[PDB]
């Protein structure tokens, strides 16, 4: 296992990515092509959660594919998140398909991963990437690859919808209003989308995830829903892992089971070999 | 997450290690130290078994532990496994007493990890290292630290047993026949152990680790074993990630949940935090 | 001790930064979390000065603090050094509190040196972080973070009053003639200052050391000023470490003592523990 | 030999270098300055073609020279290739000046090269670079260093010229008509250049080369021209190195004297040590 | 191209190992296996030369070849060189195989360089490890891999045939006088040798290289022979590249095309791909 | 300033060594060699105290000079200090010395710096060392490099004199009595000496450093020794930097200035550049 942590400057606002690559298998006769997940952390959009970066990314590892975390535009400056954040997550992509070969990854397998504030990003981009109208507005002209399906743990889709809280720091977010609701952005070309929830999210209103889910089935997209009955919001892993030090209520042991059911999800889908 | 490629030199044969450790989480308000697992991959003490290293390592580590892969000993040259390999352990479980304070390690929960070959090393470690006689037989004066508990994935026990096949070979591995079988050295000051394997083993018969567990409880010594009725011998983690391309006589998907039954076996004995 | 080279990106002009970082001393039983000292070193806005960099860090660090190298906007290009340097400066630290976890980083000690035009970023900043409506102006906003003490080194302070030497040069640094002199953003609310220069100096007239002082004076902040007798411009450490090959006028005897004071001088303010 | 993969930042679009450094010999007495040369890979400014750059870049280095691999501005985003990518050239440059005390770089043996539509960038600069009144114009301002002779391989030179086909693409690499054709920019002040490319290329034609050559003697400039007689477009190496596999028309003996005909040049400028 | 410095521990006195890794080209649509060249340095049993290191290595580095250059032992200490030197080819080619998945390393193309002193080592290797009887001997079980062919520059041969000097030194490298002599272990199963020397050569008698050729020749082995009429001991590449400072009797104009002839040579064996 | 940590292999123990190398002023027109610093911590000669390795390389490298901390052979396992850790002594220097040219290191300028135990293994190799019968007899033939001057702190000198406190730990360390007191091999030929230790050491009384000093005096060799009236032993820089967390008997603030002296004392003896 390799670790890269690298500054990408092709995007007007350059980013940092943290990458894990898988090695090679050192007892095997061929070599194999691994999957790719992109993780983009929550932090309302001020800093990015360690919480949801490493422990989520080792996990994946674990099913057998690499992990890049990027580290997506923010408010902190004076600075808005879009549209330069979409710039950042096609870079992120164009930049996997040139690193393919030195990493064995396999580019019909780049995955979308999104929490909290960084679902907001995940579930624009899956709107903006596949609509080509909408790749020569945003900025995506000549960026190599596409993402084959998107994973959004309790993610804030509409800025309309509970977060953030007031006018002014939806419009810090961006003036974009044709950004604010990415479920208005669904179209059938969309890519399939893993989304969970828990019931009684308060800071990111559980309707946020449903009203995205109801516009993919809508649009006949391909997706699978889970609305856990309880737990905070920002549960990540929802076990010891994620769980910062005395407080329970960052334990939810049902919310817990979300990393299998994905990752089977991502099997029936094609895009994680399967047993 | 950073990674270590390391010599230790502070045993007769020297070896390399290559440790993977966990980083803190940055939105924590306190620091937590975490467990740490040593790995002795397989290969008939030939080679290092590449399928029985970071995809395990990988898989522990995201159930929240820093992993160590141990190069121990081996026959190639004219050189034997033992005792040098025994004083490798030592020396790696030293080493990383001494690296406790740059990596928030705790020192209560070091663990073994053995499998096939490897699982030998790690039994008869289990053994001496807490036997004064045998510390001081064998070599382990000074040496720091002490493990928690073990894991074996269908470990080779007896030299006599099975595995390998000719007299020759169990004296090149070893001409001290006091070490031939693992289960002779098991007293009462023997760590506890999670213990697995399959029935239809044939390079390793299943007698091995079965002769182990009952001498674990003739000495009244905390075990716990799952012998699955089916699959072949070096099945790893038993799903497509260790899967050798094309053989799906590397698939068990019964067989693939040791791992979240050798976590939740580390819960219970408090070697884990628990959810 | 690990050294880390990097390009931060969360600022419009993104910048490189050199870290040491101190690591745990081993046999101790308990964590120890140390101050960290950014360095801003002088080179007329047009290159960074080696000088000031490593031979000073490594002299911060003997003392027991982290360092942290900034490399601050320059001239170069057509590019003008403001605001962008102070938006690169509030950037680090909130940078260094998400990495205070890792690197056992104490907060409540981040302390900023400045030397020749490296103080004048140092000198302003120490002014415009600290007043609200300043670092709403000069894009602060949700910058975690705040410094505790500032050190200047032979500081340019005000860009009227001998550096540069003409009209042209003081408006390329910036048109902003609100940051052409620091000692006039001084309030209350500056953290307080360790100044020190040499009377002769000539490229950068003391007077702009003592205009600052004054000013922190006059609003009731806790200072103290080195003006040492003799010694030209640029003297860093004043002693063989940064003396350019053959020229003894870099060597100061007396201007040497200024680490030594400097230090003593922050276990005054509690920032730095005391023997 | 040491790899460096750093970003620089002092250029308003920050960009990419991988250097490769050269050692110093462990047993000489006396210490070395070697020539450096950077290295523009083709691409279309859409892409940087990895048969342009560590292949010649490790073949230059076999000839006791560091090299530099520079990621110029390209088209991707909705970004223009100028006038940033020339800021870029002369940042790399000035950023080698500051590196030569740590990796003995002899600054008065600076060399370009460029392939296909690197050879644009390197030809537009051997021209602006040395031309004050352009040097102000395109914000080369207080960048130190400056190159000693350049080196075209099968350059996009005029870009009426054949490549690109439309005039949309031509002005999405640039709207400034002023750099479109680099031999209108040649002026006696321009350094030295060894041009090569095959007369049998068709995505960029040979004109593109001659005409430049032409404008290199007509302002009595130092210049060393090989049109072969066949081969297609980026052809690289010529040979077994840079062929894409079962590709015949990459393979050419004749152009593939190339480099040995470019060293020898260098010699004869005084740029490399010469046997 | 990535650089790796390791220590290897699989042979008895462990040793140190420099990788020079080549990168698989980014845009080539299938991946290629390239063939690795270990190079065992000249410097009299007493030392590594660095002149016939990295510049050598980089030499064929450029021909599209991954290096490594081994620290096999030395007299340093009382050690001597052998046995153990050849337990440390051994252990390095067997280490390669171990990395052929991660690096694409063709290992039916491992191919081993000597000179000097060095040269010693790789002749009677090739010798040894072609013969059973020999491996046994000399403790080579179990050692993965096996070379293609090798290459001698200026090698030593016979330590009774003018290097060295003095029947204590003789003895010093080895009491073993089987291996005094490398000519006179030469069966038909050695592999074939690229054997290059100067006639003018003193410390080393050409008597050297032409005895073992002697010995290739009459045991049917498929060799090829250079003896440059004139030139220094110690050339290496015999250019400006590996001359040392002022003396121009490093610099062999016709001893130069060693390595052309080199590379040729290794692909009329089938070793390294055709142009 | 680079930071490297490497096994070194030519000596029968391999050891790790981590060096911490000065990289060169930017802003210098002449290239600088500067002073190097082996430093071997103390530890009972059961493992390397932390607390007298970084904390002191930092101070003597903020001087300006390159420091090297030497992990010699310990009691660990079964084995034995000496003769060993003379030889890896002997390697590291040698090592250094190929490391010159790389590092800009100043061979007539190494420096040996032993603390508590660490200090035997120093003060025994300054007399061995300078001894050719001794070198013989301890296998140091070939070993290049020679050290100029040895500093040693509450160092460990004569095993019979009060540590160790048993006669089986003094043969544990070595069964050779000839290396059992280390002012017994001081002769003429011995490099100059900076002594210190406290009066009130208990655990390593103060009679060793004094014996070692009045040994030097009676041979005419130069020697500085510093006996504080007060402090514990292992009292290492004395300060805050050092001292165990809470334990106010780690701080001696008179105690605290020798390595002022120390540095001095290195002037003094042309060691170190002059202010």
């Amino acid at each position: 296992m390799q670790v890269e942590q690298r500054t990408l400057n092709t995007a007007a606002h350059p980013f940092q990515i943290t990458a894990y690559w898988l090695d090679q298998i050192s007892d095997f006769e061929t070599a194999v092509d691994y999957p790719i997940m992109i993780i983009c952390p929550g932090g309302g959009f001020t800093y990015h959660s360690g919480r949801e970066e490493a422990p989520i990314a080792t996990r994946m590892m674990a099913a057998g594919m690499h992990t890049v975390v990027l580290n997506y535009q923010l408010i902190v400056g004076d600075q808005s998140v879009y549209p330069w954040a979409l710039q950042q997550l096609g870079a992120t992509i164009d930049w996997i398909t040139t690193q393919a070969s030195a990493h064995h990854v396999d580019c019909q397998r780049i995955i979308l991963a999104g929490f909290s504030a960084g679902g907001h990003v995940v579930a624009t981009y899956n709107g903006v990437a596949t609509q080509p109208e909408l790749r020569t507005r945003y900025h995506l002209d000549h960026y190599q690859g596409q993402h084959a399906a998107i994973i959004l743990g309790y993610p804030v889709i509409d800025l309309t919808a509970g977060f953030p809280t007031t006018s002014a720091a939806r419009n810090q977010i961006t003036t974009d209003a044709r950004l604010w609701a990415a479920q208005r952005l669904v179209t059938p070309a969309s890519k399939p989308a893993f989304v969970w929830q828990t019931a009684t999210d308060e800071s990111v209103p559980p309707i946020n995830s449903l009203k995205y889910v109801q516009a993919m089935l809508q649009h006949q997209v391909a997706t699978a829903y889970h609305l856990f009955g309880s737990g905070i919001h920002g549960l990540a892993l929802a076990n010891h892992v994620t769980q910062k030090p005395g407080k329970d209520k960052y334990l939810n042991d049902q919310a817990a089971i979300w990393p299998q059911l994905a990752l089977r999800w991502l099997q029936e889908q094609g895009l994680l070999a399967g047993n």
